[PDB]
């Protein structure tokens, strides 16, 4: 293969550690309320600014291949943490560096870095246990706004708007975030099944106010094929006029004689029908019509395999919806009736799809957004006066959103970094099997102090004074680095979801403890 | 051809030896419980970490073409050893270096390196003989877990889970290894004939609990062609309703009027049929349907075999299975009856297939899991917090698995490196034909000491002290380098499969003794 | 054309001589039992190891274009020798260098290198004459194993296995060599029947890689008459093929409706039939089909004669073959089963026929009947623990094979190099026409000593002492360089085929004597 060059021992370790230390030093300035931003040059456009640890970490590759190895491993840590939790990234980075340094330094000739790894892993298991003991599950929706506001670097309006969206959509509902054109944030809430297709004919309109067709207690007909009929349409109308209900028809297109029947029966006798095009993109529309089928209760006509033909309809083959509103541009269906088991089955199917499907043909979320919650879906239109600002703010809101979900699903624990600090006594009551494992437990024991001391160091104060003052003080009190003084943590609102504190530590220790086991590194020649 | 440059004698030998020594020095740090890991840069991704001798060895090519020649030969050793046995690789490398150095040094004018090679090979035959004498075939299922745990670098949970899988699937059954998404290891066991295809219609469902089609004592119909027409489907249903058994139908597709008959006859007069698509990949599906055919006892219709049409079936042309379970995603058959002679014939055919074919279109293994699944198969899903960790652990698990199969199929012998040390007296009772052969036997005699001394050296202790203390000690005793003291080897569980110990030595000596014969080296100019 | 650069006289001669001397020096270390190997870098893979003079010679091109000219001419010599004889390559190289050096040195102003060439060629003719006088044709099959073992560099097992194969296949039978997977050598002997007739239709093809019909455990149908028949047999034998085996059909011709049924049943439901014309000419084909009948076990149909009729077949009336392969031009059958007693009876009939028949048209066919019957070819599956070892051993085996064939077809003469040494007195009784020719004869006279002194020099001994000791000694005695002492040559088994000794010398002198004629060299600019 490619010509290569190899390096042995603490010499090479010092290089990889140089890379780790560089990347960590770049990431760590963002940490906490008094943290600061990092500008990253973009190849094509104007530069990004970010406070996100992981986005800083991924941006830094290094010319020196060994230092680049270290860097790649640390950004591996920050990326794993961001994927598994969505916050706690800077923390995972500084933790990873601390474990890597304290690891590397303690190795000698007699030492056994694999066994030391075993010891640190023991120590982190023991720590996350005590973390779970410390966890108190979220209750009041004030705590939601607190977790959000703290994860958004002190922006109260962010955690307010997130609290509102999460209230109006539900704690495990769908919230998504995108750019506003407005200079301020907006919360929009959509309920139903909305998609961007409008009535084929103006003649379908019911209300002269808004120019909408508005229906309630309506039927739905779903056709995967065109309806140029053939009059495969008529039984579907006879069946509708029979039970005196309005009928909405969704199809690849509805035209030829079909449309003529539709707008003749609409304009003369006062029949209640609308026809709209399928959401429409090839193989995607098939999946969408199957979604609306499953949600509204009923079945899709045309070719899947077993073909259900339009001539032979039954009322149980249609669909049933609480309300429907259609305009020139878009169609919304509301309160559709079907098996809730079958719909949640469907959502469980699409999430497990998108999760494996590294495709970035992300309309699968547009599907997931469509097959609607419980209580609905929320769009977060972020404002600001400039694109770079918008990207910063949106990074922070995405962080706060992921943080709130982690909080509701696992728990909340003390902020500052105190949650990791309080776990040290749990390490003090450990029973190491040998010197190596003891070294590991010592490494974790030192490493736990780091996040709090770093948040304080960014404040411009003597962080390691503050860590020890916190340790001498009671369990409920910690350091408010923004206000610059000690306070009750949970009372003052400074709190972190337990899931992020767990995942940051687990990932960081997980990769760094493996890094410390290295004795020889092999790299490509420039 | 290409312009070239040539070198003569001990100078070139010293260069090639420099290459050998470099690569060997890189691989050898991994050896034993106190061994250490090697990081290797990947071109596209984050770097690999490994304790695997072969993956270290293959990763190192060298700029100096002569040193690269040495390196390539050593990679030949490690790769041959990994292919033929799957462990014992680091050992094969250090052995190969020892034979190469001790070989090169002993060369002079009057000397005859070919004959020295002959003496070395004599010595290797003589040692592996005594190794086979030392071998004690495995008995208790504690010993498998011991061999696994030692081959997995001291991870007891690995050898436990391997012991469990090997118990529940059998000692020569199929175990396979893959990534978990879970942070922990999992053992899953599949029984039957599973494949990833589901019922064509929901209407086939019978149990409503899980939403499965569940059958017992069922028939199987196998069609390699599509089944649209009624005419070729109906008699197969008449014969099924006749003998009052459920019928599962596997086909390229079930589609036209056939399907309509199927779910109509399903929904009324409660007939018990299910239909599923063929596992489905062109020429692969043919082989799969033939597998399921012979396994369930019976024949495939639509084949280029053949002379058999779907209209003329007989109950002896179908299939017979103890139980069947089908879902939206997958289909499982469990206790199908057919000639065990004929199915083991089939498995004997596929192993002899895959063994010849180097094309990594590993569906041939996907076949092997399926038709061997009527004993069972185990998937070992390895956990961890990060991909690099997962690749390391999985490397170790694959090592331990190959080691356990080598142990059950050939035998077990003393671990540490003692098994080779104990064979030295067998060399002492040899009768060399001439000085050259005597030099060879001396080379092997020195070389046997190496693996134990290296495992001790990695521990941070005086390895060659330990070798002599072991040699002075009794046959049953060796050095526990992890515990850092001497012990009964077999009692303490430190044992190596004989197959890896024979194959490492045989390969290493095999190429290195050839390397020592060189007098002139010819290389391309840069 | 391309810009060029030219050089004049003994300067350019000295450069070309530098190239010759380099390549020769690289090749010459391989010579004899105490010779040594040459490693050659491969561009794509792991390096080659070899003892083959020609493969060393072809591997060496040179940057200096003049030296490269010399090198190209010497590898021309080694390649010509390898093509024409298959051994004796290093010998041809050292001979060529000796003639080139001794040639170049003797050139002056008054000298006429063309005439010197004439003298050299005279000397070589005179030498090969006396060589042919010395040749004693091989008799005992011990001599075969001797020639093989010596040409295989002392591997007794090689010459044993070659002796066995040559006994069991015949001295002018087919032996071929290929890689084993076994760690040991294997002799396999296959028996077959090739003849020059191909499938009647392309539609019969069953491989797509190449254009063959390939079958294994097949049946054979033998018809002395044409098969143009309807379903009055073709199905009745096909119906016999119930218990599914592939079918080969050999007939005077197969056409009309028969063929249509054949390629209909072939093209629709993939039935396994092939049909080929009888080997075919008049009364000869009758005897041939009876031969194939007796060999494959079974009977000829259509024999009128009277008469087994084609309508009345039984499976015991067909034929049974381990394998059958072929394409458009020829037909090959492999491992046919029948009574070996009846086959040896048949061969005993053909020889006793052949011995007495008038006059010499029939015996040309009677030979072909014999050599198409009574067949085998030997496959030499070479073992070893690694690909490079296998390639080395295979080089040596192919060398020994070509050497044995040269020995059986031309003769054997003294080994060591003594066969050339004994020819010197024949040069002593020459009558040169002028000084130039005398220079040539002197050049050959010196050159003959070279191979023996070189084999001794590789041993580490004073080669030119040994040459003169041999010359002082009797004709039957020479130097055993492996045993390190003088012995009777033929008695100890050290012997070389006369053909290789002839061809090495003839080629070497042929090219080198032309090289010595050069006065101006013209080469491309870098
Ligand atoms: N006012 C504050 N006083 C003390 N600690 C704070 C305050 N605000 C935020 N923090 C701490 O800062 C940390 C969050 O830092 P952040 O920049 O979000 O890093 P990450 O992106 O890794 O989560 C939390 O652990 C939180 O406890
Ligand atoms: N606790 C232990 N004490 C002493 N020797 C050990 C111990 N564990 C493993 N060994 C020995 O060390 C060797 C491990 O080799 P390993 O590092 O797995 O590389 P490979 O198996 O690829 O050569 C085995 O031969 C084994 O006998
Ligand atoms: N034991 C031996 N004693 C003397 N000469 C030997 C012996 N074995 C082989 N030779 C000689 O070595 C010569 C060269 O053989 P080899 O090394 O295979 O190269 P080549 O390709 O020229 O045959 C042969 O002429 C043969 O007679
Ligand atoms: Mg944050
Ligand atoms: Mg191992
Ligand atoms: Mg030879």
């Amino acid at each position: 293969g490619s010509a290569k060059d190899v390096k042995f021992g603490a010499d090479a370790r010092a290089l990889m550690l140089q890379g780790v230390d560089l990347l960590a030093d770049a990431v760590a300035v963002t940490m906490g309320p008094k943290g600061r931003t990092v500008i990253i040059e973009q190849s094509w456009g104007s530069p990004k600014v970010t406070k996100d640890g992981v986005t800083v970490a991924k941006s830094i590759d290094l010319k020196d291949k060994y230092k680049n190895i270290g860097a790649k491993l640390v950004q591996d840590v920050a990326n794993n943490t961001n994927e598994e939790a969505g916050d706690g990234t800077t923390t995972a980075t500084v933790l990873a560096r601390s474990i890597a340094k304290e690891g590397f330094e303690k190795i000698s000739k007699g030492a056994n870095p694999v066994e030391i790894r075993r010891g640190v892993m023991l120590a982190v298991d023991a720590v996350i246990a005590e973390l779970k003991k410390q966890s108190k599950p979220v209750t009041t929706p004030e705590e939601i706004a607190q977790v959000a506001t703290i994860s958004a670097n002190g922006d109260k309006e962010i955690g307010n708007i997130i609290s509102d969206a999460m209230k109006k959509v539900g704690r495990k509902g769908v919230i998504t975030v995108k750019d506003g054109k407005t200079l301020n944030d907006e919360l929009e809430i959509i309920e139903g099944m909305k998609f961007d297709r409008g009535y084929i004919s103006p003649y379908f309109i019911n209300t002269s106010k808004g120019q909408k067709c508005e229906f309630q207690d309506a039927y739905v007909l779903l056709s995967e094929k065109k309806i140029s009929s053939i009059q495969s349409i008529v039984p579907a109308l006879e069946i509708a006029n029979a039970h005196r209900k309005p009928l909405v028809i969704i199809a690849e297109d509805v035209d030829g004689e079909a449309l003529s029947t539709l707008v003749l029966n609409r304009l003369k006798v006062g029949l209640q029908v609308v026809a709209v095009k399928a959401p429409g993109f090839g193989d995607n529309r098939k999946n969408q019509l199957k979604d609306m089928a499953i949600a509204t209760g009923g079945a899709v006509f045309g070719e899947e395999g077993l073909t259900l033909n339009l001539e032979d309809v039954q009322p149980h083959d249609l669909g049933k919806v609480g309300k429907v509103i259609v305009t020139k541009d878009d169609a919304m269906l509301l309160k559709g009736k079907g098996d809730k088991a079958q719909i949640e089955k469907r959502i469980q199917e699409i999430i497990e799809q998108l999760d494996v499907t590294t495709s970035e043909y992300e309309k699968e979320k547009l599907n997931e957004r469509l097959a609607k919650l419980s209580d609905g879906v929320a769009v977060l239109k972020v404002g600001g006066t400039s694109d770079v600002e918008v990207n910063e703010k949106k990074d922070r809101v995405t962080d706060a959103l992921n943080a709130t979900r982690a909080a509701v699903e696992e728990g909340i624990v003390l902020g500052g970094g105190c949650a990791l600090l309080r776990c040290i006594p749990a390490l003090d009551s450990l029973t190491p099997a040998n010197e190596d494992q003891k070294i590991g437990i010592e490494i974790i024991k030192r490493t736990l102090k780091i996040p709090a001391m770093t948040i304080a160091k960014n404040a411009g104060v003597e962080g390691s004074l503050i860590v020890e003052k916190i340790m001498q003080s009671s369990s409920e009190v910690g350091y408010d680095a923004m206000a610059g003084d000690f306070v009750n943590m949970v009372e003052k609102g400074i709190i972190d979801p337990t899931k992020v504190v767990r995942t940051a530590l687990l990932d960081a220790a997980g990769v760094a403890s493996l890094l410390t086991t290295a004795e020889v590194v092999v790299t490509e020649i420039p």
